[PDB]
């Protein structure tokens, strides 16, 4: 996992096709919101080619990466979403905090020197992270890289949420399942730059200029609830 790039199969055509839309697009390529794109590809598979995408790779040359994963909206299920999924989908998002706040705990790494990292599974998310309070302790001890807490890295990743908010209020796409990625390399500093907030995940991703998506994502919902838990995380990294 520590290479240039990603190289991730199209097993559908949505991920690819937004990235795509956008391509020539200053408002999400140029801010720094979602990973840099370099192409779809065609690449040997089977009797013939399957299709790929080749994006950045956002934890390259990282030492002891921090990586936490956050699914935004108030549902993760959409108008294509197959029924054998739908009853867990449901069950899932009502009782994470998807449907309260539009954003849930999916998934923690920490690499605190302890010779293995420490992994918190995104099936926290139902049980020891179904609130806003457990949300934003979990959010703070990513921040926390063993000795301290990074409390000098909120501004940023504040910042990125900002960015984020004010592209998605053109409401041009609607979103499902996909997720914001915050990733620090420990051993950085300020000026290094090794640390990154992203959206990611965009395989199901609907172009309202070209279809029809009824139900809504709420990802606006859980952008603006996101931003406002790092907040309280900087006025509460204060007494340190
Ligand atoms: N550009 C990136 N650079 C580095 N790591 C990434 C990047 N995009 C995603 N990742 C990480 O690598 C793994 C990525 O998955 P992706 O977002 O590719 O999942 P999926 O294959 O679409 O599966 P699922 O829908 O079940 O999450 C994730 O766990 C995410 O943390
Ligand atoms: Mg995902
Ligand atoms: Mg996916």
């Amino acid at each position: 996992p520590d290479g240039q790039y990603l190289l991730k199969p199209c097993l559908s055509h949505r991920e690819r096709d937004f990235y795509l839309h956008i391509k020539d697009d200053k408002e999400w390529t140029g801010t720094g919101i979602i990973p840099k794109f370099y192409g779809v590809e065609l690449h040997e598979f089977g009797f013939g080619e399957l299709e790929f995408i080749r994006v950045e790779n956002l934890m390259y040359k990282y030492k002891r990466p921090f990586v936490l994963d956050l699914k935004i909206g108030t549902q993760t299920w959409d108008p294509e979403t197959a029924s054998s999924k739908m009853k867990k989908r449901l069950v899932v998002d009502s009782t994470s905090t998807t449907t309260s706040l539009g954003v849930r705990f999916s998934g923690m790494e920490r690499n605190i020197g302890e010779e293995k990292p420490i992994l918190y599974s995104r099936y926290l998310c139902t049980h020891e992270v179904n609130t806003r309070d457990s949300l934003k302790e979990y959010i703070k001890l990513f921040f926390n890289d063993g000795k301290k807490y990074r409390k000098e890295l909120v501004p940023y990743f504040i910042s990125q949420l900002d960015k984020m908010i004010e592209v998605m209020k053109k409401r041009e796409y609607k979103m499902f399942s996909s997720s914001v990625l915050f990733v620090y390399d420990s051993t950085t500093t300020l000026e290094d730059k090794k640390y990154n907030c992203k959206m990611i995940d965009f395989a199901h991703n609907w172009i309202l200029s070209e279809e029809e998506c009824t139900v809504e994502d709420g990802f606006l919902f859980g952008l603006n609830n996101l931003k406002s838990i790092l907040e309280d995380i900087e006025n509460e990294f204060k007494s340190l």
